[PDB]
């Protein structure tokens, strides 16, 4: 039994004079679905990750971008199976050589734990 993932590619939403936005539509097995937004005002600036994921078993779930420097820790799903996400991370970026744009966001469907 290898780990089942819900995942989605991180796509560009907007550009500005430095400001970037991106979205990942997460899709997995059964009812697992979510939308995760990413925002950065300036290059090399902190990245605000926010959104929510539904259909997850209650508990912790591995949550990260597939690739180097892509660990965002875990998200916590409540008894409804809903995990609200709200992280600010300066490791990841939406520009440069390690831009998470075009890379795949994944969440472990197996709880924590």
């Amino acid at each position: 039994a290898g780990s089942r993932l819900a995942s989605g590619v991180i796509g560009i939403a907007q550009a500005g004079a430095g400001a970037t936005k991106a979205v990942a539509v997460l899709k997995g097995d059964g009812p697992v679905q979510g939308i995760i937004n990413f925002e950065q005002k300036e290059s090399n600036g902190p990245v605000k990750v926010w959104g929510s994921i539904k259909g997850l078993t209650e508990g912790l779930h591995g949550f990260h971008v597939h690739g180097a420097g892509g660990d965002l820790g875990n998200v916590t799903a409540d008894k409804d199976g809903v995990a609200d996400v709200s992280i600010e991370d300066s490791v990841i970026s939406l520009s440069g050589d390690h831009s998470i744009i075009g890379r795949t966001l994944v969440v472990h469907e197996k709880a924590g734990a």
